[PDB]
């Protein structure tokens, strides 16, 4: 598709010192891997090769040396910064220039899916031609998160971030799809009640025009909370369990590029010589033969 | 109380990827606290307030940046490079002029210990007035490590690298104290078949000469498996259980600092300020009140 990506990776804050005294939160390992491996997965499994990067001053010469340009993956990737974390819209202003005329689709650089059939759900979205898609999650504790009501048609009814107040239990997760219109309404968003330039005020403004579709991540999708210690090893137990049980890789980027044809064997099995060395590495050499 | 210890924390390797990628091995989370954080602590609970940290160029700055100078613990940090692995008892020769003529201690960045009592243990070693002392924890399986046959005493009569036939079953730990002999005994080692200045080799010298005594870590004491991502998610889900459930932190060097009188509690409430938003800080407030 010709969307163009973005992931938010900014201020963790300090809930995960002394961890994030050392790296970013973003840096951190989720069982054998990177966490931005994550959500960087998740938007390559919806087809999206142009992937902006959007972290601190401190922390994106970090994200570089990780990744690189992604061209190791079939992949563009570029960087922005964000100077202050004031809000997740700010994203679709640092980048304007990266989006031109593109559609969208940003992504939480700490938001970590699973679901058997993600990619089609993931690949459906992509495929809206206009207005915004957002991902409808239960949770126990919606007061803790943006929540939306919808029509059961995929069209949502009202949507309030961190209501005190909770209108249903679906909580609206860090990724989110847009056509042509988002740079202008994030443009436009005003600081909230708690001072921050809300995605939630970007959805608000997509469901007042009658353009905000819901897809509803129920049974058998997990979407992993990473804001505490305890959540951030629970993170790390379900990963390994998918993959030591279950036989399953989750955001491998080597796997997924060679699996879109973004890159062939020869640069797999290239990519695969330096990390001979443990389990991750002979994955990619049981699945080349 | 006069000896100075030294944490050497070598190259990570290709065996962590692609999670060490992001991060060195000895700053990877062990739960909520950086991995170098227990093997300093480890030092800290022997009574050492002189640390030096000895890394490879590429790492020893990112320890710097983690720990300072110690002084927030009480604690004085200095930092000296690995230029090339050239093996363990290097860290002598480079830590000579930190050393002066000191008792030392060596623990390898990669040792986490835990046991009710540990401190007790390490004090007993601290006081010994000469010779040199190395931890054996009891195994299953003594042919996967280098293993220690010692006498009624606690002296010790051999020292095996994986043994197709053990003498015992207590494997050697990367934990070591020493007089004020080490230094020079270092300077006579001689390169090992592995290429490297082995540590065996000083400890065989001060066996050679019946001055190694051995502590034996058995019922009640953990030695955790930092070699593979299966193995550091069990040891952050080892650590997490006994925290959790018993009310109490592994490794915390502001509780450590505070409880052995290097801080008071007016600087130990600074500390916890950054820190207020987890459970670790939270634990050092419960401490306060
Ligand atoms: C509000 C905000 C959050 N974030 C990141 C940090 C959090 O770990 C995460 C919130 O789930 O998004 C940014 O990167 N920039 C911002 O402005």
């Amino acid at each position: 598709t010709q969307r163009k990506g973005i992931i938010l990776a900014g201020g963790s804050g300090t809930r995960l010192h002394p961890a994030t005294l050392a790296i970013s939160k973003q840096l951190l390992p989720v069982y054998d891997k990177p966490m931005i491996y994550y959500p960087l997965s998740t938007l390559m499994l919806a087809g999206m090769r142009d992937v902006l990067v959007i972290s601190t001053p401190q922390d994106t010469p970090r994200f570089q040396q990780l990744l690189g340009d992604g061209s190791q993956w079939g992949m563009n990737l570029q960087y922005a910064v964000q100077p202050s974390p004031d809000g997740l819209a700010q994203a679709f202003i640092i980048g304007e220039q990266f989006i031109g005329n593109a559609p969208s689709a940003l992504v939480l650089g700490d938001n970590i899916y699973y679901g058997h059939d993600f990619q089609p759900l993931l690949k459906a979205a992509d495929a809206q031609s206009s207005g915004a898609t957002v991902f409808a999650y239960h949770v126990h504790d919606p007061e803790r998160y943006g929540v939306v009501q919808f029509n059961a048609q995929g069209q949502a009814v009202s949507i309030e971030e961190k209501p005190k107040a909770p209108k249903s239990n679906y909580a609206v997760t860090g990724l989110y799809f847009y056509d042509q219109q988002v740079v202008d309404i994030a443009k436009a968003v005003k600081p909230s009640a708690r001072g921050e330039l809300e995605i939630t005020s970007v959805n608000q403004a997509y469901m007042q025009q009658g353009q905000l579709n819901v897809q509803t991540m129920g049974r058998g999708y997990a979407w992993l909370d990473t804001g505490t210690h305890d959540s951030l090893l629970d993170a790390s137990q379900f990963i390994a369990t998918l993959e030591n049980r279950q036989g399953l890789k989750v955001a491998c980027p080597e796997e997924i590029a060679w699996r879109s044809g973004w890159i062939n064997a020869s640069q797999l099995e290239a990519l695969v010589q330096p990390l001979t060395k443990n389990g991750y590495g002979q994955y990619l050499m049981q699945i080349l033969k």
